[PDB]
RNA sequence: UGCCCGGUGCCGGAAGGUCAAGGGGAGGGGUGCAAGCCCCGAACCGAAGCCCCGGUGAACGGCGGCCGUAACUAUAACGGU
């Protein structure tokens, strides 16, 4: 069982620069999921809860 | 060649507590007609030892447990008790 763990942790990102998913570049009020990838304007909307744009068009 | 002198040992301590014989003799008893004779007997004085106060490990010896915590993991330098 840990040795899947670690087989998990070691193939799980690092949370580092170049390593992402999003910008909340709140300076010119976009969040972009570069993946799909979607632009909502309506920043504070996001951080509410409106997830559902960007996971309904990342299903695919 | 570390840390622990609380227990044991040894060392030191004219205080204090306890402490035997002995000293003392408040008081009581037996007997005698009596002087007397004889027997218990409190206070208090009275050593070492022990208690008590310290020292001492190349003296006898003894040198822990639980819980949490770091770059998604393990561990825990760190903390709590
Ligand atoms: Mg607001
Ligand atoms: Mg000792
Ligand atoms: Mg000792
Ligand atoms: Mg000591
Ligand atoms: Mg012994
Ligand atoms: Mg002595
Ligand atoms: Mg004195
Ligand atoms: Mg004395
Ligand atoms: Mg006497
Ligand atoms: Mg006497
Ligand atoms: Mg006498
Ligand atoms: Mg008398
Ligand atoms: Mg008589
Ligand atoms: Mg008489
Ligand atoms: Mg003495
Ligand atoms: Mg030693
Ligand atoms: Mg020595
Ligand atoms: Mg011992
Ligand atoms: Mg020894
Ligand atoms: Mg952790
Ligand atoms: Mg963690």
């Amino acid at each position: 069982k840990n040795a899947e763990k670690q087989a998990m942790e070691d193939n799980k990102s690092d949370i580092g620069w170049g390593s992402q998913i999003r910008s909340y570049v709140l300076d010119d009020s976009r969040i972009k999921d570069l993946r799909t990838g979607v632009e909502t304007r309506n920043t504070q909307a996001v951080l509410d809860g409106s997830l559902d744009q960007f996971i309904e068009a990342s299903l695919k």
